[PDB]
């Protein structure tokens, strides 16, 4: 089923375009992702578009070693919604030459580490989309070897990760479509296997569906729509009302749910009916395309779980966010919660803890509770109330 926003409706989705435009004003958040949005749903804004090229020009010209295989794809997607000037730069720089090493290498990685990829298969499935939707080299073979459904890297822990499933089943679509097409060639019976894991992926992504029909989280649900537009053959209309879905998320956007313009980002597509698939490379250009009209103190119990656990009671200001708390505890002993951020385009991420940092081909990571509950969060984005049982817990993704 596909579901989208009514016209009338469309005033709904302001906060979204408003929190996306005052990125412009944050060097450290991606305009990457921000304009593949907009672009996709027909949106065009210049000022964010310039940003754009600004970080793409200044990434390929002296970092471009050092960028992922998935931001490199979210790159070439940015680029390539439809036919422009900008587009040029794909094949004016290789960008799709770089990507088919940068998937590469993650498969490299994957045989020498225990099947754990450089970043992780949310990338691997962008990787794929780009390749798949612009005509680069990859191998089926590899996609069918390494997407089964049952492999560790779908899932954190023991939660199946529905934003990861998502987009493999957008990337796995695509690869169906050009299989059907006479895009690329594959050993025979493919398409079902393929077609197999898709069904699997389908199910279980329907089976983190909540009551209010968010599916996964709030911030999952947006690509999980997609996920869901394009795989209609996997599921009847009583599976999955997409309407509830949409009603729910337009009331977490008109209660600021999607501050965070990733967030902001990701959901916008799905909401007007769109996906990663409907980027057509070849021409969609529609050069005219958009008109816009324009103290108290809390208490809580912090904690920090290795394998031991150090607690205290930290004081903040109402209103605090989950990194507030960290860093008052951090002034209180250094020694036990002393940590190391990093900027991420998602915000403040917690890498290190006592020295303790987060591994890639350990699989570890720290990861933010409260109440034994993991975080929808960041620690720079969670207001934190009264009384809550504040975790940073070191773990695995099992
Ligand atoms: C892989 C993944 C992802 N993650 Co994490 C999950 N699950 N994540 C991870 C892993 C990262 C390491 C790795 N192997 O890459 C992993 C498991 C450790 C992780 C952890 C966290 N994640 C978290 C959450 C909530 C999120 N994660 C997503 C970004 C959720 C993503 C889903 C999505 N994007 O919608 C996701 C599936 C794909 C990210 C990616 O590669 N994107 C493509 C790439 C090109 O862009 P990127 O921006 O450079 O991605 C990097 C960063 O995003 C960073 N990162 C990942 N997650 C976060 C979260 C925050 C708050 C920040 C600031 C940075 C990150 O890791 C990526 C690789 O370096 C999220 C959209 C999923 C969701 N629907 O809830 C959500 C963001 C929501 C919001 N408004 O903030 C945690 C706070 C969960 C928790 N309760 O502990 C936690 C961060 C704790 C901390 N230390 O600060
Ligand atoms: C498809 O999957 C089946 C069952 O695992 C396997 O036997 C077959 O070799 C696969 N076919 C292709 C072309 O991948
Ligand atoms: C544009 O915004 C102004 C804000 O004052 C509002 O009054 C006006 O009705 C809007 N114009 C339309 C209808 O697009
Ligand atoms: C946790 O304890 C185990 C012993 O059971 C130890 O091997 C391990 O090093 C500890 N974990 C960390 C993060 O050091
Ligand atoms: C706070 O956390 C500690 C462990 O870190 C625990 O012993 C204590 O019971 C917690 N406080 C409450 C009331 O939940
Ligand atoms: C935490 O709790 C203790 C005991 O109730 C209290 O005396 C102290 O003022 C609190 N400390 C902080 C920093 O909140
Ligand atoms: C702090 O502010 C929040 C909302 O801003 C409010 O819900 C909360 O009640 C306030 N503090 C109290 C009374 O615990
Ligand atoms: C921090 O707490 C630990 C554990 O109670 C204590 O032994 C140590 O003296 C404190 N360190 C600092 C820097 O205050
Ligand atoms: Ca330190």
């Amino acid at each position: 089923e596909i579901c989208e926003v009514s016209e009338e409706n469309y005033i709904r989705l302001k906060p979204l375009l408003n929190t996306m435009i005052q990125s412009n004003y944050n060097r450290g958040t991606s305009a990457v992702n921000v304009v593949l949005s907009l672009k996709l749903v027909g949106i065009q804004i210049q000022t964010l578009m310039q940003k754009m090229i600004q970080q793409i020009k200044y990434n390929v010209k002296s970092r471009l070693s050092d960028v992922s295989s998935g931001e490199l794809a979210l790159i070439i997607l940015a680029l390539g919604v439809c036919r422009n000037a900008e587009e040029n730069l794909i094949y004016d720089y290789h960008l799709i030459d770089k990507l088919e090493n940068k998937f590469q290498a993650e498969i490299e990685n994957m045989e020498a580490h225990n099947g754990t990829p450089l970043t992780n298969y949310y990338q691997l499935s962008l990787d794929v989309l780009a390749l798949c939707l612009f005509n680069g080299n990859y191998s089926t073979a590899e996609v069918v070897n390494h997407f089964t459904p049952e492999n560790k890297n779908y899932y954190f822990g023991s939660q199946f990760s529905v934003d990861t499933g998502a987009m493999a089943v957008l990337a796995l679509t695509c690869v169906k479509k050009s299989l059907i097409n006479g895009q690329i060639k594959a050993d025979e019976g493919s398409l079902k296997n393929i077609s197999i894991y898709t069904k699997s992926l389908v199910e279980k992504i329907l089976s983190e569906k909540k009551e209010n029909g968010l599916i996964g989280n709030t911030f999952s649900t947006g690509e999980a729509m997609q996920a869901l537009f394009v795989s209609s053959d996997y599921y009847n209309e009583n599976d999955w009302n997409c309407q509830q879905t949409l009603n729910t998320v337009l009331t977490e956007i008109s209660q600021g749910a999607f501050s965070n313009p990733n967030a902001a980002a990701q959901v916008l597509p799905a909401l007007m009916g769109k996906t990663f698939l409907d980027i057509n490379k070849d021409s969609s250009c529609v050069s005219a395309s958009g008109n816009f009209n324009i103290q108290s103190y809390i208490s809580v119990n912090y904690s920090v779980r290795i394998n031991e656990t150090y607690f205290t009671n930290v004081t903040v200001l109402n209103g605090s966010v989950f990194l507030s708390v960290m860093e008052k505890a951090q002034k209180m002993n250094d020694t036990i919660f002393g940590f190391t951020m990093e900027e991420r385009s998602w915000g403040p991420y917690i890498t290190c803890i006592q020295g303790l940092c987060a591994n890639n081909n350990d699989r570890t990571y720290w990861e933010l509770l409260s109440g034994g509950e993991p975080l929808s969060q960041g620690a720079g984005s969670y207001v934190v109330r009264n009384g809550e049982n504040l975790e940073v817990r070191w773990s695995k993704y099992l």
